[PDB]
């Protein structure tokens, strides 16, 4: 399973970073959250995680895109930056 969200984070300035370390991965398709940078405005808004995937931004369909993609998107935004992100799996597992 998966849980489909959508983010919006506000950048104070245009050149204002999300705080998003994002990567590709060697055995599935799609870009991903690896981690949050401190303090950054991904991680005072709290929502987004480690492992998510990012599908779009800002309307912009990253499913199958890159980390170059989803740079290029965010530095060209307005203040909002809209992320669909999907968390697969259970938050959970007793084994």
């Amino acid at each position: 399973s998966m849980e489909i969200l959508q983010v919006a984070l506000h950048k104070r300035d245009s050149g204002e970073q999300l705080g998003i370390k994002l990567v590709r991965r060697t055995d599935e398709p799609g870009v991903f959250i690896l981690d949050l940078l401190e303090g950054g405005l991904a991680a005072q808004d709290g929502r987004l995680s480690s492992n998510d995937r990012v599908l779009a931004i800002n309307g912009h369909d990253l499913k199958y895109g890159t980390p170059e993609l989803a740079a290029q998107i965010i530095q060209a935004s307005g203040e909002r930056v809209n992320l669909t992100i999907a968390r697969p799996g259970k938050p959970e597992i007793e084994l």
